[PDB]
């Protein structure tokens, strides 16, 4: 038998296939099972709100025409630029951006066709699909990336939308992501929309990404505790009439809000208060208050030196006064900045333990 | 009855259908409602004075052909790919930049068609239009972004664009800006457009938008009223003979002026001044007097010094001017302060509460 | 009477209506008019030397063919989708970039058909145009920006461009730019192009637009001012023998050249000095003259001490020279600044008035 | 004979030469032999994570069909816009970003066919392919970047690709690279695919790249170290009563860490630390240790002053003390410099010398 | 005549002409010469290593068809829709990216055909084209840019490309660019291509382009003279007792190696060494030494406190070292900075002279 006649007789002039009417017409809704297969996941972004994906689409359904039984063979491979002569459905996504075919050479196209009539299409497709992330908890959190298949012309009554039991999303071997790590777990579930025009059928599936803690730490944890560190017992230590004390003072201050100026590039605004946001005030909170202290000794100082010029008797008190302020100081302030760091990383932990769930 | 032979018979080459002549030719205006769906509202910026939109148009409009009247059903979906066979109106906005739509795997088109010859148009479009706004007042403000849909080449005499009584415009369940909150008012009115060629319909749709203080607060408000805090009572303790004290107010005015210039970044070129131009003008202009106060104790403790080296009693006199100047300073200025944010304050709240009316 | 079929009979196969050849052939030169109407005027940039703008362009001419006289009304609004069957001119404009057509929806073109045989052609479009600008005088200027309409294939024997007596330049109401003013003056003339293959006929719109002031005097000449005004009478003051005089001195030039580099950002790379170079090299040089004074008054001031360890008489004498200095120079400056800025600002407003002209 | 009688004869209407299906049907599969040459490449970049190739893919394959014999000559060179006619093998690439065709003024494509039935087929395109680089040694590293091709459609028992056993790879002469060394090995080797679908050939090609040192070493390894330079022997010199001794340390130790900050911006965000990190922070403690020193002598010096306030005994053995430490320092300093600087860069050299093997 | 009948008769199917096979076929190559008018040169840069050019391209071949002689005129101005019924030439360039054809209103397309059979096709493109620039010396240079036309698909026996004895480069009147200065000498020669298929034709033209000193003086050359200025006398005047003198001279390091850090922004990174390197580097040397040297008076001043706490006489000697180091050094440092200067402009001048050459 020539090939030809075949693929002409079977779906060309001579058969009565007309391409614009749905199989089972006047008739139960043709069922439509997905799978999707995902080559790579790449730049995920949060000023703009969205990321990107490059999957590969397989839909199949079932036709009562395009029945041969007269080949002996069970499945044909069939040339991909006849796709225009057939019934492919409607299929879009509704956070939709790009979404531009891959035709390199020749189309990234796939066709075949089983005795009864069973077809299998995949298609080559790269999505930027927009994320609504939140940030309440911004450098330990979860964040939920929705994709949605549906209808755009049909009603329920016609192009039923059902997902496949088996291996339903599948993820390329040995493939990572620098900033997240991707959770094996991806639920799905679908919801209907609901229009004026009609009820339209949708399939929904979910990821989960955590972000890495790794990076955040070095830029940011470690160096503002350095600053602290730096005003920790470096002037305490030096002589209360000193000019530089104060400089130092100042200059660690107005570096480290710099710094908490710098934290907040790459981020979108938002009205909420992140727990970065959170950190970098209580720090700033201990710096400014070294300087209090300072001005605080100064003070004492000053009333030291203006009754000095029972009088030696008031200036050993007010001396005094100024070794149990600063002694003081250099034992108390350790153990408050001990009491926060374990309350803020213990409440962080649980919460994300207690989200996770 | 077969479905092919309907689909040609009705509107092919054995009908007189031409798809160039407009219905009702000779006749009264081709009456037109048009229905909107606003599936993501986005991209709102400043600089490019414009932002983004995707939409669902819907518009409807009667044939006195395309009339059946054989099939027992009421309406048709038909296939999308045969809209080019039709009498499809011609419409444009005028605030047009990208436009292009969306055709992943099936043009997302929609068509439908009553007995009486009543039809549904659906396409999804994402629109980037300009809106002209006014930053009179930069942290607070109101903004009106305009649409407008519009007949390129027919007159008044052909046609007229109607709204729609009952849900003009709707909003996807569920949607969000970060930056702005979306008011549910949604006013409409129609402005015709007259040119030399001739005079065309239009009708206009206005949204009016409103801005979080939150995320202004945190980082211009707070931070500013800090370098504020910096000054007010850390170098008036300390002793008059500093150099520091001199070297900690420069420093204060340096990075204060710093951050106004950093302020404006984002925002677009403009003659007129901002509200937050003010505030930052007025805590430089408190900055600056902080050393213009220090100068002068200096130039009279410099007189008290040359003299010194009826003297005494004039020494005294000098001291004692120095110590009036200080207090009455560390008293003096948190009031005008205090005067000053519930003006400001107070003024602002109610020109929003009568520009809002 | 049909539609169709004059339509058909009109324009089509059984018209001896070539397409491909100009009317009036082997005669005179066709003549067109053009009209230019302008709907948003927008994007000035300096570093890429172009605007944005978007137009309607209309051209009309006449044809001896296309004269029906059989229909009693005098004019015909035909549909834009048979704009391919009829001889369009070729125009092209010099300086394209971009330049797309839009077509949303349905493409926007305009048909329309006088008895005699006037035909008018309508095409929106959005231009992207190079201006080649010169920043002569940077905050004060006037800039003349260049539109070219030329006729790329055929010479002077064919296609000679008119303007239109009436009307040819007409712009959207409430138009307005954020950054540049637009004249109403509009003066047109037309220039010819020579080239080896021959010479081609070509029309010139010229555009004037003033830059605003506002601006540039708040984000540069008040600050620079204010650094200035911070050293003018806020070190002379102090005490003689003081570390942090020379500091605010030391700090003042450097953040007011960091400005200066600031300053120079968005501009593109010129060989040629702007004026803003020139205030800001002045108020450098004032605030370097600050230090070398400082410099001045500490060496004889050195000298003074040096024979200090008929003596008393020259240390009289030095200090005597030392108060003279200063004094002499906080009266000297003042003037002279204020005979700079009544110069500079009295120049730059009669050269723009000379150049207006 | 006349061309156009041999052109349709052979590939045309009177043919049975279907394109739609392979040679040597329902039979061995199809090889394919590929050869490539690289015009330029270019274009690596660490934050995208991709590269930019300019390449001239070239594939033959044989044809029991479209053998003449029967004009006198071996080979003919035919028209390339007749490659529609003919069975192209489908191609495409894992990595697939951009990727569009050539076509300035004619469509870059190329034809032979030869008297037995070997074809040629050449195609010009610019691909945009994602390299996975570890960045586990910033400074020194070398990254291998893969270049993948498969057939998409068609299983293992048909197009099976061979790769060319003589210049299989080939590069234009006199082509460089500004940031990186291209290193002339290109191992060949293929690794095939499977899916559900079914298994699938692909072919591998690999580049191996070395950067350059020079830049770095200019930019970041000499300031910081000059820094370094600015604080081993420039405050140690100076007098232990200064003010402006510990203000020289903060200033160095600050202006450091914002260089430190610097360094990271082209950089992706990563987890795990590079050398470039290490070296940055062994430097920033030095400078933090300096600061430490200081603190130490001063606290010294302290308990020195209180006491002076047996005693002389105990006042020189103080001063004593601050000598030792001063000087040991002096001389303690530089050896633990040599010792790391010579452990860091051996370890580095030969970590890229048994890792290039 | 009527003009339809000849042009269907001359080039239709009526005629033998097939449009895939080259004049002259079996025959000697088709000689091609080649005039480019160039209408716009912009956007040179470093980073990316491309320039953009918009130009005229033209080539005219003879054809022994289209010979009609029939009527009275000696050339024919076609219409340019029919140009894809001739045999246009393949022809493409090397370094291609971008190379988008402009098609506003009309393709901007020229046909003429003499009566011998020479024809004229005149194209407008835009390309952007790759200049592999060396940086040897970057403020100071020569920049040679290549353009290549070749022929991909045909090889030496056919089409080979010539230059135009006359006007083979034109320039419009009244072009110029902002940084760079084009030289009026166009150097035209001719490199063939080899290949494992086949040898092809090639033609080259090069463009030699100097840079403008001028911004380069004003941005780096004299602010960095400035800072070095701010050096020369300003803290050897000052007393040598003084911790400021010590602050101005570690300020002036600071900001002027921030200067060395920002000079190297739009630059590609290179490992060789650039002119302007040179000179920042030495400055940096000499702003270095200055505190060196106030080491050094620093060290010799505190031997001499210590041992002044035959002593008044060594005393004596250790002041008198000092006053000798100072005054040696302040008219030691001009002479070799003036050495230096000369020495580096007369060799750059008369680097830049032999290179020309
Ligand atoms: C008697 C007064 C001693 C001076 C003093 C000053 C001072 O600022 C603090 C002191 C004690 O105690 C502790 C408990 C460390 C406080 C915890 C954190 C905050 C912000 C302030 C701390
Ligand atoms: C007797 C003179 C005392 C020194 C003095 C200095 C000074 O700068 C001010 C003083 C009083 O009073 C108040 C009312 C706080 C003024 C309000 C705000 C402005 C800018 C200046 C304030
Ligand atoms: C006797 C010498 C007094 C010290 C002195 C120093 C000085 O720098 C200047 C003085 C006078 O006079 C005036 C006229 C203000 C000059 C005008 C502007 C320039 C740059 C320098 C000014
Ligand atoms: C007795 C104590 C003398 C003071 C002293 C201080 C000091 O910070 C160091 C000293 C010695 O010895 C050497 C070996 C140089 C250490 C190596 C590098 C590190 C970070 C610390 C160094
Ligand atoms: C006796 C020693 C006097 C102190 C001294 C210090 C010094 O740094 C230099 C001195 C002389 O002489 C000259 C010739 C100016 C040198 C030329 C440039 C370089 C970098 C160093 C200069
Ligand atoms: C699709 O599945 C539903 C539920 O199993 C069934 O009722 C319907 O008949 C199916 N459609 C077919 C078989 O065309
Ligand atoms: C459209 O509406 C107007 C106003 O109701 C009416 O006058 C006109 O006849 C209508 N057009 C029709 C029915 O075609
Ligand atoms: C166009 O105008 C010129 C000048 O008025 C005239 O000479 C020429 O005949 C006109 N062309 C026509 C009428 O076709
Ligand atoms: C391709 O090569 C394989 C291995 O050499 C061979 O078995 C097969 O027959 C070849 N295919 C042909 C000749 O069509
Ligand atoms: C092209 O020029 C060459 C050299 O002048 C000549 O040999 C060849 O015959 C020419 N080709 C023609 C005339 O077709």
């Amino acid at each position: 038998m020539p090939p030809s006649e075949f693929l002409d007789k079977l779906m060309g002039k001579v058969s009565g296939y007309d391409a614009r009417i749905r199989p089972n017409f006047k008739g139960p809704p043709v069922n439509v099972t997905c799978n999707i297969f995902i080559n790579s996941f790449g730049s995920i972004a949060e000023t703009t709100m969205d990321y990107r994906v490059n999957i590969f689409l397989r839909q199949q359904w079932n036709d009562p025409r395009l029945a041969y039984s007269e080949y002996p063979d069970d499945s044909l491979d069939l040339d991909p630029s006849m796709l225009d002569s057939i019934w492919k459905p409607d299929l879009f996504f509704a956070n939709e951006k790009g979404a531009n075919f891959h035709e390199v050479t020749t189309d990234n196209k796939l066709l075949r066709i089983s005795k009864n009539g069973n077809v299998l299409y995949s298609i080559r497709i790269t999505l930027v699909l927009a994320c609504p992330m939140d940030l309440k908890n911004f450098p330990m959190d979860v964040q939920t990336c929705i994709m949605q298949l549906e209808s755009f012309g049909y009603t329920m009554n016609d192009l039923i939308f059902e997902w496949d039991e088996k291996g339903a999303v599948q993820v390329a071997d040995g493939l990572t992501l620098p900033q997240f790590i991707l959770k094996e777990e991806k639920d799905l579930r679908y919801c209907t929309k609901h229009y004026n025009t009609g009820k339209f059928t949708c399939i929904e599936a979910r990821f989960h990404l955590e972000r890495q803690m790794g990076y955040y730490l070095i830029q940011m944890y470690i160096p503002s505790l350095l600053i602290v560190i730096l005003s920790w017992v470096s002037f305490w230590i030096n002589m209360d009439a000193a000019p530089a004390r104060v400089g130092l003072g100042i200059t660690t201050v107005l570096t480290m809000t710099t710094q908490s100026s710098g934290s907040r590039a790459s981020l979108p605004k938002v009205s909420y208060v992140k727990a970065i946001d959170i950190w970098m005030a209580v720090c700033l909170l201990f710096v400014f208050s070294a300087l209090l202290e300072y001005a605080a000794v100064n003070f004492i100082a000053r009333q030291h030196k203006e009754l000095l010029r029972t009088v030696e008797e008031m200036r050993k008190l007010f001396i005094s006064r100024a070794k149990r302020i600063d002694t003081v100081s250099r034992v108390a302030f350790p153990l408050v900045f001990l009491i926060f760091n374990i309350f803020y990383w213990i409440t962080y932990k649980i919460i994300r333990s207690e989200d996770i769930h």
